[PDB]
């Protein structure tokens, strides 16, 4: 009986076997835009992805991950709210079941069709294991998707799929470039935050981007066929794998833009 998205395990169930699920840097959370200060001093965002090496994609029974190579410095994300370099190691969505639901983050109590995070360590840390023990361990571009036209650059994801269907199913993933998945504007709100599912470390640096990409129905369906289960067992779609919105507390979000 672990931790999952049911009505039995699911995130109002966490803090049973995870007791930071009720502490003081909770994500996701949600981004009251009116009171979200511009904060002048935020630097853009520095996106560094022409050298990243995607080798794999995982169903790991909660959402699918796309990993990277993180053995050397490709793929960074450095700047804006952050001090250091951090680097991608894989990243994954959360979705909901119908279009007006799946998002993590809701900006004016807004819900999005689905959630990208771009999972990223600070490398003076080694390594992703030693990184999430720290305040400052993890970095996490969160990228909002609705539904109207279809993403280009998301369809070699999508259509990989049917190839990863049930918990613990992976497949080789080379090559996949993930600046296919950024909209135009860089600009974002940040805050310091956690991990959204268990664990629930306090360790991210949250930097959710203001403009969302698009996709089509077709693409985020096939999404909802996934499932949370292993092959020959009862069939649950992967869906609605997303955690709500969590107090904000003693937080402030900054803008980048005015
Ligand atoms: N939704 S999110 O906050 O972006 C998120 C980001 C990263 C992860 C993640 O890769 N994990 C959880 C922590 C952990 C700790 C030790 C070893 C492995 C892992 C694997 C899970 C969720
Ligand atoms: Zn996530």
């Amino acid at each position: 009986h672990h931790w999952g998205y049911g009505k039995h395990n699911g995130p109002e169930h966490w803090h049973k076997d995870f007791p930071i699920a009720k502490g003081e840097r909770q994500s996701p959370v949600d981004i009251d835009t009116h009171t979200a200060k511009y904060d002048p001093s935020l630097k853009p965002l520095s996106v560094s992805y022409d050298q990243a090496t995607s080798l794999r994609i995982l169903n790991n029974g909660h959402a699918f991950n796309v990993e990277f190579d993180d053995s050397q410095d490709k793929a960074v994300l450095k700047g804006g709210p952050l001090d250091g370099t951090y680097r991608l190691i894989q990243f994954h969505f959360h979705w909901g079941s119908l279009d007006g639901q799946g998002s993590e983050h809701t900006v004016d109590k807004k819900k999005y069709a689905a959630e990208l995070h771009l999972v990223h360590w600070n490398t003076k840390y080694g390594d992703f294991g030693k990184a999430v023990q720290q305040p400052d361990g993890l970095a996490v571009l969160g990228i909002f998707l609705k539904v109207g036209s279809a993403k280009p650059g998301l369809q070699k994801v999508v259509d990989v799929l049917d190839s990863i269907k049930t918990k613990g199913k992976s497949a080789d993933f080379t090559n996949f470039d993930p600046r296919g998945l950024l909209p135009e504007s860089l600009d974002y709100w940040t805050y310091p935050g956690s991990l959204t599912t268990p664990p629930l470390l306090e360790c991210v640096t949250w930097i959710v981007l203001k403009e969302p990409i698009s996709v089509s129905s077709e693409q985020v369906l096939k999404f909802r066929k996934l499932n949370f289960n292993g092959e020959g067992e009862p069939e649950e779609l992967m869906v609605d794998n997303w955690r709500p919105a969590q107090p904000l507390k003693n937080r402030q979000i900054k803008a980048s833009f005015k």
